[PDB]
């Protein structure tokens, strides 16, 4: 697949997204333009699938790897 906008994969049980690492306790914000920074902190790293939760709403939010290829959220890494 070509159509990858951001590197991303979960290695070692790590997120792996934009050439960086990311931790399971990792804080993170999600930004686009109809969602404001949302500071989260993941919960849990599976398999092809990410979960984060949500420090306001307190509900998990789960994240596929491959729409973090294709550049479908923007996170910034805070760690």
């Amino acid at each position: 697949s070509n159509a990858q906008r951001f590197e991303a994969r979960i290695e070692d049980g790590k997120l792996y997204y934009d050439k960086r690492w990311y931790h399971k306790s990792q804080a993170i914000y999600l930004e686009s333009k109809d969602n404001q920074k949302l500071s989260c902190v993941i919960s849990s790293v599976g398999a092809n699938e990410i979960w984060v939760r949500k420090t306001s709403d307190s509900t998990k939010m789960r994240i596929y790897v491959g729409q973090l290829q294709r550049g479908l959220f923007v996170i910034r890494r805070r760690s």
